[PDB]
């Protein structure tokens, strides 16, 4: 039999729909092709990024450990499943003992002997009330949870590799922008030095140009270091070296991702890996509850063997030395100071803990997807405003430069316009990077890229 | 008996008083009503924040798991306490075996049988030297440590909910400030466009106003996203949806907290939950030391039953088939290659580890409270200086605007004054948020809000 | 015998040499004195920092726990090593039972008794196929891994203490710079107030000076708090109070560290502690594999004792009551539904997990050392550019001040120059701190300071 209680999946303690407001667009509703089914080969349009994600999937050591844990829990489940059948082996027993007079069968001190070679099982637990079967089902649910954990680990690895790639590309763009601005500042400083050496353009302008040049140089060194360290982080995430014949990657100013649907919050209960991991852990706790109650009921043991026995060692395997033993045992606990009841309470408490953790996983998934949706709703406006800011700063800088080539305006306003333009372009690169990272993390939260191609 | 060593609480490896310096006010000394006794209903003056903290206490899943762990460790302690009494059950045993001639009692191959149904205990460990009792005391101290951990978890949850609430309110204030500044910039840009279309006010001023407008727009989008995500984080911390009929909350510019006394560092040894958790873990290690030494002394086992026995199955429960078994056993370890000594060394080492962890908990509490006191000592001056900076920036902006409505000054100085005022107000909001968060974290470090009302 | 497989250290899945590029200098190659052998007494030139690192090594509680874990794992290994030898003890057994007629030797209900006091071993497992020896070797490798973990913990503690010291010193430098700039701003504001009260210098300049003063005041309060909290963090890392008679420390503008060689990436396989920890864990998993396969082969048990036995209690220790028991047992598993095979699969999977974790430790070490090398290659240029920026800002500020003491220029340009100089000096202090922290972390990654003096 089985004393495992019925499993009822708890209600999702989240809102029926994703949040709405000044930062959220209209709820799209139920999705035909959910986010978890959109393969990462189609979500990420950059072919070099796709090849890097493949190299990471095949070489990342953390994902390797996450995949091997599934094998380990499968082996543990197979052990627990084997625990049901009798362990049949060959038992070779010998006994030789001296007994005093009052204990020996002859009345005087005597040396008795007894030898046996038998085949059979010792203390086999007949699982009549489903204790070992409940433990086996618990192990099976823990294995399924480990499999879901491996899927979640793959989604996390894909998201992290994409984030590292985009961060390296953004820092390379920043480094190139700093190169260009430093070259412009150095050209301007050389012209101002030529002017200063012939009495024109006071030291003030020369010192101003020198400050600009040195600031650009420091930023150049900083961004060089950042690019090198981003490459290091990408190599670490890949688990292997960067291939030499990578395809041509797409720039930040291009469409890098396919817009992924949000779906309903109920899609997380069936599509997000860690939620299913928590659910399988809950079902494992349920099976453990079953195993714990199986302890109140009678336990049945069987010791059964057949073979040869003799008083002499020379009498072993002789005709007529055959023997067999059949020993059933039934035990029924009557008084366990509170012990079985406390164990059952512990099992119930563990199931409640898994319920709470499953509910919190649902809530965390909801929060992360809602943050991703807020990012999707606001980053378009923020990037458009930053585009317009960079454009207007460029127009202002061009007007100041045209009013400076004519004696109209001075050098300080021109340098201020240059600095504002540089900072605006930096912030534009940063906002692009943040938008892309937010979309990648939303893709990971909705279901990730467990599938390579769209199913 | 009991071989558990005496417990002596280690001296607090911290200073007798909290640090003093340019950032710390005068030490208040011993507090009449300590910080841990001040309820969170009285520490937090915002009624909406109080209702949110209540909803979080009743719905947060992490606190639910922390409370269920106390139940689980209570069940484990009850199991260990039950382990002391004999496990009395009904044993039904059967035996049927064929023996060869030289081993059977008849001289020829014979099939012997034996059946019994008895009531009693098997291998009951008479806890004469306090091994099981020491294990039970270890389980009890671990349960008390779990209870202290639940209290610490509640304090952490209260602090986190308050921090999320204050962060959401501060970002909403930032969003409103950005709305106002963007409206001002748009009005100014429209006036400058009207002027530019009639020959007055050169393109330079128009491009300047456009840059200001676009920057304000980007900041607006950013703060909208931040407010949405802060609401998401608050909802996650609550474990439930935000109620609709919440009371009227207080603004950041109002008195939100009651100033909490610092007390002496010795108050942490009796009022902070995680320190008591570490202390209970240490006492559990002490009881484990007792259980480990109980192994060198003689162990006593008892197998005692009474019931019916027979050679035939039909002879069971017949008159005259009564039987009883009394089997005492005493074992004394003589030679254990180093095994018992190494186990005792392991127990002593575990107690030393718990001592070190208790001392480090004390030190961490001291460091956190000292950081909170430095924040209390410096944030008043910083906020006053920021108030005066915002005031002087407003005066400068008004003077520039009055010198711009008259042809006196130009547009660039006015826009620079506006930008400085906006940044000063942003920094004022940020400093208010940081002061409030520091005070909340100091309240959590001193003892938290385990009590709802002041005891 | 021993069924443990051969151990082959996996190839390092990292590049043969450290990365090269615009941020990396030329690879130095194999180092005569590797980084791990350079003692921290010689790496850190600040004598006060050396004394603080010593106080931390002697008083930090985390390092104390890391050292006690080595003792605990040594005790566990000693237990596993003791498990090989027979446990010889004194067994005192008594038996008194009533048997019915059909089971007693007299044909009628009879009370039989039997007492014995013997010395010997019970169920001693003759480790013929190396199961207990494999478990002992696994425990030994886990102990060696714990020792390597203690070494890694010491390196981490040294790096953290150095980082805290340098951060406190940098924030103190920032606080002094803010003091000086605030004093200058207050002097200028007092002069501007004197001027304004006599009709000279319009309110605009007065409000400008007031804004500067208030900003400097707020920054002063902030840096005071930061210095106090850095001192708190240093005290926490030390595990004890700061000594009063510390030696004279060196300033940030001095040479604080000795340039440490990078060596080859192959040096990490023999010099970095956590990599050796992972390797010892892998060898422990190998020994566990050996123990798991030892289960397929015959197990041998021995129950052997000698002492006195009698039917009466008065017959104990009487002449002629001597007795001895020799009971060998041999078991050979024949049918284990998949159980032994699944356990062996689990052992192999655990060894593969340890292989993957060892490889990932190697990769992480490579990434951290490469980041340190990029920092070493770029921070010199960045600090030189920041030096030149501070110098040019000082020259520009002096020119503006000389053009302001003469009626030439106004107050706004002078204040802007002052603000730029202050920010440049702040960034210089920050860049110095970051360079020093990067070099300290590179020293920790290459091998740390496990040795006090250079070996
Ligand atoms: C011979 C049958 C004796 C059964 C005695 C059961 C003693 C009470 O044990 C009960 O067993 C249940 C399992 O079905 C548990 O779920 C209950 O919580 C527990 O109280
Ligand atoms: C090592 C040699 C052990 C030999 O054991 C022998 O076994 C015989 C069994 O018949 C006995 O008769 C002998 O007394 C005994 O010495
Ligand atoms: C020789 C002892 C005979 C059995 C008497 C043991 C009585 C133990 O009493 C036990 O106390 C616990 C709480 O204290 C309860 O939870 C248990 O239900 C109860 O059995
Ligand atoms: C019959 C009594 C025999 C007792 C032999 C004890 C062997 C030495 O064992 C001792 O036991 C102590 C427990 O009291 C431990 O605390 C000691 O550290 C341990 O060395
Ligand atoms: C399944 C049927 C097992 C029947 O078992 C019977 O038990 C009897 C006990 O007296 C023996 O006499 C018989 O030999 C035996 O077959
Ligand atoms: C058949 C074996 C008879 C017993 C002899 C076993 C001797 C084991 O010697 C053991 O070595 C350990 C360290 O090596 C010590 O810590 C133990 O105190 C010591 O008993
Ligand atoms: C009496 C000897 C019987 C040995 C039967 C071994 C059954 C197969 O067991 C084998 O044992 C090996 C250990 O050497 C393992 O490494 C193998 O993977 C396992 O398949
Ligand atoms: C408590 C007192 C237990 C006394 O036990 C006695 O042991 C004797 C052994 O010869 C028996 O003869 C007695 O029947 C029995 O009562
Ligand atoms: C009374 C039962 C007699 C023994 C028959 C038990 C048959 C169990 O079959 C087992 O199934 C497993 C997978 O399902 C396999 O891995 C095992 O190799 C196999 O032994």
């Amino acid at each position: 039999c089985s004393l495992i209680p019925d499993y009822q999946r708890p209600e999702a303690p989240v809102a029926a729909a994703y949040p709405q407001g000044q930062a959220y667009g209209q709820n799209t509703g139920a999705a035909a092709v959910p986010a978890a089914d959109i393969g990462w080969r189609e979500f990420f349009r950059d072919p070099q990024l796709q090849q890097l994600i493949g190299v990471a999937l095949e070489n990342n050591r953390d994902l390797r450990v996450a995949a091997l844990n599934v094998e380990a829990f499968r082996a543990q489940y197979r052990i627990q499943r084997a625990d049901l059948f009798p362990r049949i082996g060959v038992d070779g027993s010998g006994t030789r003992q001296r007994l005093p007079g009052d204990l020996s069968t002859t009345g005087s001190p005597a040396i008795s002997s007894q030898y046996g070679v038998t085949l059979g099982t010792t203390a086999w637990e007949l699982d009549l009330f489903g204790r070992l079967r409940s433990l086996r089902d618990q192990a099976l649910e823990q294995y399924l949870a480990t499999e879901q954990a491996q899927r979640s680990a793959q989604t996390t690895l894909v998201a992290s590799v994409a984030t590292a790639y985009l961060t390296l590309k953004a820092d390379q763009a920043q480094l190139q922008l700093t190169k260009d601005t430093l070259g412009t500042y150095q050209k301007s400083f050389d012209l101002t030095q030529r002017s200063y050496d012939v009495g024109v353009a006071s030291a003030l302008d020369l010192r101003q140009a020198q400050t600009a040049v040195e600031g650009a140089r420091a930023t150049l060194a900083q961004y060089t270091r950042l690019v090198a360290q981003d490459q290091n982080a990408l190599v670490l995430l890949l688990g292997s070296g960067i291939p030499a014949n990578l395809p041509q990657g797409l720039g930040l100013d291009q469409t890098l991702l396919t817009e992924v649907p949000a779906g309903l919050p109920s899609d997380l209960l069936q599509r997000r890996p860690d939620i299913l991991e928590a659910e399988h852990q809950l079902m494992a706790a349920n099976a453990s509850i079953g195993a714990a109650r199986a302890a109140f009921f009678p336990s049945i043991s069987l010791t059964a063997n057949a073979g040869t026995m003799s008083r002499q060692l020379s009498g072993l395997f002789d005709a007529g030395s055959g023997s067999w033993l059949f020993q059933p045992s039934i035990n029924l606990p009557i008084f366990t100071a509170g012990s079985l009841r406390a164990s059952l309470d512990y099992a119930k408490i563990q199931k409640d803990i898994n319920v709470a953790q499953y509910e919190k996983a649902i809530q965390t998934a909801f929060q992360e997807v809602a943050d991703g949706l807020a990012a999707r709703g606001t980053f378009t406006e923020q990037l458009q405003a930053q585009r317009d800011l960079v454009k207007a700063s460029d127009e202002y800088y061009q007007l100041a430069d045209k009013l400076f080539r004519t004696g109209v305006d001075n050098y300080g306003t021109l340098l201020a316009a240059q600095a504002s333009l540089f900072t605006a372009q930096q912030q534009l690169i940063t906002d692009r990077l943040n938008q892309l990272t937010s979309e990648v993390n939303l893709y990971k939260a909705l279901g990730g890229g467990w599938n390579q191609q769209t199913v």
